[PDB]
């Protein structure tokens, strides 16, 4: 079981859990943060090409370093040179672009 962790549960951590649902031999993903408990994923990271609740477990992936510290684990990130968190919506499609290089397998 692969669980993969950002701060609210409703960006990030919803797309890992999507991009690695499909690129698996077959996830579940979670946030440190209780406050968007029970919400759907952000309404713009559902909307995209690129299908993406909110849950605030140690299962046998921390988005950036916050999650990770200051079983646990970018460093699978091959290609592209932290997953990065009130944006337009280009930062939304890196977040998949370092989620499809990341997802690891």
């Amino acid at each position: 079981k692969l669980l993969f962790v950002c701060l609210g549960n409703i960006c990030r951590s919803p797309a890992a859990e999507n991009i690695m649902n499909a690129q698996i031999l077959g996830c579940d993903s979670a946030g440190t943060s209780s406050y968007h408990v029970g919400d759907s994923p952000d309404r713009r990271m559902t909307e995209s090409l690129k299908r993406v609740r909110a849950r605030q477990d140690f299962f046998d992936l921390a988005m950036d370093g916050d999650n990770y510290r200051n079983k646990v684990k970018c460093d699978y990130t091959e290609k592209f040179g932290e997953v990065p968190d009130y944006g337009g919506q280009a930062g939304f499609e890196h977040v998949i672009d370092l989620l499809e290089d990341a997802c690891l397998t």
